[PDB]
Formats: C-alpha cells, sequence, structure tokens
C-alpha cells in the first residue's frame, strides 16, 4: 500500500524516475493525470487521474478468495505546491474530490501525496486539489514550468515488505526433478503441495498458497525455477509525467 | 494495543480485508479461528481462535530486556451477533474463556470484539463465548451463511499512533556518512548513540534504545537509512477467517 | 522575466554588446530610447524608452489562450548613475513614471535597471526617472561621453532557464517518419500528441501543448526536426545604444 512505500522508502521516486511502488507491483498497467498548463501563484488547481481497468475483472485476495480491486497512488509535485487546504477547496471542488484523504507522504514533504487503499468501482478517476506556491514568498520555487511526476496502482502486489512473494504471483519450482506428488494443502484453507524428486533422490516439497493455478502435473519433470503455476495477477502499476507553468502575475 | 486501533481507527477491517493492527505490525504470522459450520438463533456458540508462536523465543521489552509476549485480538462478527452475556454462558464454557474480557470495539460495534493485551503463554489459544442474533425479532440479520474476520497479534508492535518507532524494530542511518564514534546509551541500561559524518564535515548522533542489536562498527560507512540494527522482532500479526450458518429452525 | 536573466547572469550584457534576454526571447523587435544629449552633475533626467507593438494582436499565453503581453527592460546606466529617489523626482515626472517599481538588476548594480512583468497596453512606453552622479564626490566618475545599453522585451519567452520550450514557439518531429495518428493532448484544454511511426516500425509521439497550431495532418511523412506547427510567438526583443555627457559646469 502507499504506507508500504512510506514505511520503506524514503524517497518513492528513484533516480531513473522508477516510482517505488514498482518494486512490489511487477505488472505494467497505463495511468493518466491531467494538470492545468500553468496556474497563478497561491492559487488552487485540479490534478485529475485516471486508474483505468476491467471493473468485471475480479482479483485474488489475500483470503485466496476473489474480490474488488482497490486504487492507490503517489504524486511527487514540485517542492512548494502543497495538497490544497479544506479552507481553500471551493465546494464544488470537494465535491469531485468525494471522500477521499489525501496525505503527504512524511511530514517533511508536503509536496508528495499519497491516497489508498480506496475503492476502484469508485475512484479509478480521483481529483486532487492542488494548493500552488508563491515565488515572491517562497524562494525555493521560481516561476518555471516544472514537472509532476505520477504513479498508480490498482490490485495486490506480489510481494511484501518482507520479500515474500503474495499469493498475487507466480510460482516456481524450488529444484529441479520430477513431480512425484500433489496434495492439495486442506479443506478450507486452499493451495497446494507439490513435491519435486530430485535427481539425487531426495524429495523438496514447494508450498503454494491458493489463488495461481497449477500448470504442472503429477509425473512431470521440472526445470529449476520453472514455473508451477500461471500468474494470477489482473492488476497493475503504471506512471505519467506532466508539467505545469507557474505563471508570474503582475499589473 | 487493541485499544490503539480502537483510538485510531473507526473501522478495524479495510474493504480488501486487511485488518488495521498491520499498520504497526510489520511481521507476518499465521493464526487460526474455528467455529461450528452452523448455529441455532439465539444460542451460544464458541469461536476458537489460535496465536501459536514458539513461547520459548523471548521478545525485547519496553525497559530493553528480553521477555514474555503478550497478545491481542480483533474480531468481526456479522450485525446481530454479539458476546454472549455472562447469564447466558455455561458453566463449562466459562471455565473454557478463562478471566478473559472481551470488550466490544465501541458501544456501537458489539458485533466487532476485542481483548488483549494478555499473556501469550496462557492465551495463545482462546475461546470467545458468541450468541447468535434471532432473525424473528432483529430484521438487520437472516437465515444466511455468515463470514467471520479474526486478526491476531502476539509481541509488541514497531511504531505508535504518532509514528515514533519502538525498540522492538529495525534503526537505520538517519545519513550517508562515516560512523565517527558508537556511545553507549545508557551507562547501565544499554542502548547506543552512533555518530555518523555527513558528507558535508557535520556530523550527526542517531540514538538507538536497548533493545536491538548493532551490526556496525565504529569507522564504518552507512548509507542514508541503512540498517544499523537486526530486526529484534520475533513475534507477529496473521488474520483469518471463516463462516457460520445462521440456521432457521424446522417445524 | 528580467528575473529569469538576473538569477541565471551575473552580468546583463555579454562582450558582443547582445544582452541576455535574447537567448530565450528569439524574436527580434526593434525598440527606442532616448535621453538628453547632456546633464548636469547630481541632476534627475528621464529615459524615454518605447517598445512598439501591434496592440491589436494578442499573444499565446501559457494556458493555451490568447491575450495580451507584457513588457520588461533591462537598462545598463554609466556606472555613478542610479534611479532618482522619489524626494528627488518632480511630480511633473513621477507623474509620467507612472506605477513602476524599477530595481537595481542587484544591490550592487545600481546602474542596471530593471522593470516588468507589467502590461504593454499601458506601459508599452516608459519613462525612467534617472539621477547623474557628480564627479565631485564620485571620483569613480568624470566628465565624459558614456555610453547606455538597452534591452525591451515584450511577449513571452521561448525557452525557460532550463532549456524546456514555453508553449510559446515552434515545435519539430523529434524523428523522420509518417504521422500515424494525432489526438489531443488534453480533451478539454487543446495541446496535440502526434504518433511519428519511423522506418522502422517503431513509434514515438511528440506532445506539443496548446498555444501553436499544427502545420501537419496524420498520413503525412516528415523528417527529423521539421516544424509541425506554426510560431505562435508575436512578442520580441529589441536592443538600443546611446549615450550622454556628463557636463563640467563652470565654476
Ligand atoms: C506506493 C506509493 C504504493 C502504491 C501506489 C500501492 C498501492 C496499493 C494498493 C491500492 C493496494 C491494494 C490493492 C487492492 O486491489 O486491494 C496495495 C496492496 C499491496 N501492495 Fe502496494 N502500493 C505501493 C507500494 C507498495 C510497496 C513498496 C510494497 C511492498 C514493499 C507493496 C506491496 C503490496 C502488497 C503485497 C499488497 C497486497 C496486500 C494484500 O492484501 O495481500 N506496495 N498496494
Ligand atoms: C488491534 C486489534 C491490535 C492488536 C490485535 C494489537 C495487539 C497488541 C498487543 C497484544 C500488544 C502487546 C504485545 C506484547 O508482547 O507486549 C501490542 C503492543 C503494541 N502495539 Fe498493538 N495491536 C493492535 C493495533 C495496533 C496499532 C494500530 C498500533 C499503533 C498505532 C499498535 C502498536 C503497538 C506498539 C508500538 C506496541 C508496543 C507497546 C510497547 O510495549 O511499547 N498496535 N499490540
Ligand atoms: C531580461 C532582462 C529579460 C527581459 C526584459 C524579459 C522580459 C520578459 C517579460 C516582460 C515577460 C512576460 C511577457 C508576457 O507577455 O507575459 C517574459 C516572459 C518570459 N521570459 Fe523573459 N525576459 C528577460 C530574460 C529572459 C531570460 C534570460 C529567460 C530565460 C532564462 C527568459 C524567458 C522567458 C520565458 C520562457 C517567458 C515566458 C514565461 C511564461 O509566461 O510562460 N526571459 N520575459
Amino acid at each position: 500500500y502507499p504506507v508500504f512505500a512510506q514505511q520503506n522508502y524514503a524517497n518513492p521516486r528513484e533516480a531513473n524516475g522508477r516510482i517505488v511502488c514498482a518494486n512490489c507491483h511487477l505488472a505494467q498497467k497505463a495511468v493518466e493525470i491531467e494538470v492545468p498548463q500553468a496556474v497563478l501563484p497561491d492559487t488552487v488547481f485540479e490534478a485529475v487521474i485516471e486508474l483505468p481497468y476491467d471493473k468485471q475483472v475480479k482479483q485474488v485476495l489475500a483470503n485466496g478468495k476473489k474480490g474488488d480491486l482497490n486504487v492507490g497512488m503517489v504524486l511527487i509535485l514540485p517542492e512548494g505546491f502543497e495538497l490544497a487546504p479544506p479552507d481553500r477547496v471551493p465546494a464544488e471542488i470537494k465535491e469531485k474530490v468525494g471522500n477521499l484523504y489525501y496525505q503527504p507522504y512524511s511530514p517533511e514533504q508536503k509536496n508528495i501525496l499519497v491516497v489508498g487503499p480506496v475503492p476502484g468501482k469508485k475512484y479509478s478517476e480521483m481529483v486532487v486539489p492542488i494548493l500552488s506556491p508563491d515565488p515572491a514568498k517562497n524562494k525555493n520555487v521560481s516561476y518555471l514550468k516544472y514537472p509532476i511526476y505520477f504513479g498508480g496502482n490498482r490490485g495486490r502486489g506480489q510481494v511484501y515488505p518482507d520479500g515474500k512473494k503474495s499469493n498475487n504471483t507466480i510460482y516456481n519450482a524450488s529444484a529441479a526433478g520430477k513431480i512425484v506428488a500433489i496434495t492439495a494443502l486442506s479443506e478450507k484453507k486452499g493451495g497446494f503441495e507439490v513435491s519435486i524428486e530430485k535427481a539425487n533422490g531426495e524429495v523438496v516439497v514447494d508450498k503454494i498458497p491458493a489463488g495461481p493455478d497449477l500448470i504442472v502435473k503429477e509425473g512431470q519433470t521440472v526445470q529449476a525455477d520453472q514455473p508451477l503455476t500461471n500468474n494470477p495477477n489482473v492488476g497493475g502499476f503504471g506512471q505519467a509525467e506532466t508539467e505545469i507553468v507557474l505563471q508570474n502575475p503582475a499589473r
């Protein structure tokens, strides 16, 4: 979740421009963002983001069951830009925003906003109220064309903060050998146990949680790291970059 | 504690199933819950929950020493279901339950119960006396197969409501540089103070409470937010789910 | 803006005499400046500048729309000359000067004045109240014929300090190929996305902000750097040079 990024990465955007969500949300899926080409200083504007996907397709949940997807994002704005205060957000805009609670990536990064998890059904499109800075009061900001970086995700990740794989990813053979057995993990607790008899005769047992479907058969020989299941993931992460000009007014 | 969730989260369960304890109890540790396949209306059934862990493995305590772990949990029951009143719990069951005090998440949420902190050595397994609602009198409940969500934790968390870290977690360098000095935080209580000479001459001192162990030496160089200690945490949070059929008496 | 020059160029005039505004305001447009041929020591005189342009012609704004042009300038006076303080400017002149706030290029360069952005509608002609030095006190100056350099602009520039293009300039193809598609960058705010399929099947997408007009069509084949739009710029930067004699009054 955005909280996983926050708790494990001080900067959500890596040197090459990759947003850290990608370190765990391994599938790529297009997203979009639009902001006005230009805005006056100390003015509230809207950032409209889209995280499209097929609402009819459900995902594997942590409990192994199928369910709806949820969305989240991280928006990296120029230094000085901030989430617009509620007292600066017009009712018409609060209406478009809805019941969302944008938060700064950290108290020391008010220019980086996150939100989520929130229902994909209702928030595949979101509006972010942003307050532009004033170069006349903030020496760290100028009347320039500034880049804006966006990262948007839908669906559960493939790996956890501890490095363990979630049940929403591909599982591969720990060793090469003949599959001598495939046992159902339980009755309520789905999953499987794949026994691989190595060339030396030792048997290893690979545990596979419920979620992914097996693509291997008993008696089948597999190579080490060969996929033993398909990929159950139906979600993905996408990035988009845009820009905005902080106008320099004067009459 | 379960109270932290109560004081900070209105709903302990998020849309995808994640239970809020996960926000501060970063370690994942399986748990189990079992209830009868079905139950008649207005009847007391027992929910048996387990929070297994090696009782021989001591955890880091707040004072810096190693000691026993406590357990806690949040149980999400369908509306209408509540803790069975004492006058409805048979002597036999009260004896199994023990001196546990299950409390509603809030006065308006009797269908959500919590317990803890309580000694894991004595409560690694618990019995919760539940009273099934009566569709005949409660129109908000019907004869359906109802889900039951459980979240159980053992061991101290890694972060508090305000973001501060406990001493039962990993401490990382607050800045990149070379460790020019490592001093004891407390002469007698342990803990450390690692002085890091930044790449700009400026020296910073990172305080490390007693509890975790240092994995860096004097003169060593470290990167921004690089592990200065191990991860002392031996506990964990886990979620389990189940279901029960609210039976309609024939005749 | 004049501030871009101030923040990026220590000296607004290069050795060859080109004024730094020209590094970003690529269209040359005549300007005029007049100062009397001579002035007495410690005397307030006027510099009358003209930044002519067709007031009926609107320019492209940063937001993509059309609007008025702002003007600004840099005035390089001989060492010792400065903006005449208010107490030394006759109401007659202050009235001509209007509500303009001439400022030194930097605190150390009182002899170099800048102003703007200000509306060209009202300030296409400006009056600058200058105080001549006195070789009797400022021995760094004498009774000579001194050069004066002027740089005046109107309209938005073509490139920012970081090299990014503004939307008030020509956009060219990033690579040679055939335009396989042209879509709106913004559904309601304009702008375009030109898809160029180059020889080896690869496709690149050039983003053109709202402002310039496309001079190309889908199905058309272009060459690298070939203009994809017109030049929306209707403003311009001009320089002028004059001189003034610091008189040595009979004694
Ligand atoms: C970082 C800014 C970031 C975003 C964006 C993000 C979003 C996100 C959402 C919306 C969910 C819920 C999806 C759903 O369909 O329910 C979610 C879930 C998981 N994430 Fe995530 N996530 C971001 C970053 C990261 C990082 C850096 C990690 C881990 C270190 C990570 C991992 C995961 C995992 C695992 C899940 C699934 C949780 C589960 O229910 O099993 N994410 N993320
Ligand atoms: C919510 C339902 C929830 C549970 C379950 C839970 C349990 C729990 C226990 C039983 C302890 C004590 C364990 C021990 O060995 O002493 C405990 C301790 C801490 N918790 Fe917790 N906790 C739940 C939720 C949360 C939340 C949301 C936070 C904070 C915002 C949180 C944090 C912590 C921390 C830190 C501790 C350590 C306290 C200390 O001894 O210093 N918990 N929790
Ligand atoms: C320096 C002495 C200098 C002057 C004079 C000048 C003036 C100027 C004005 C008055 C404007 C506003 C015009 C309008 O119609 O809105 C303006 C705008 C831009 N400038 Fe400029 N400018 C001078 C110098 C420079 C320099 C050296 C740069 C860049 C490093 C530069 C660039 C631009 C750009 C681009 C703009 C457009 C800003 C926008 O509205 O998007 N100028 N300048």
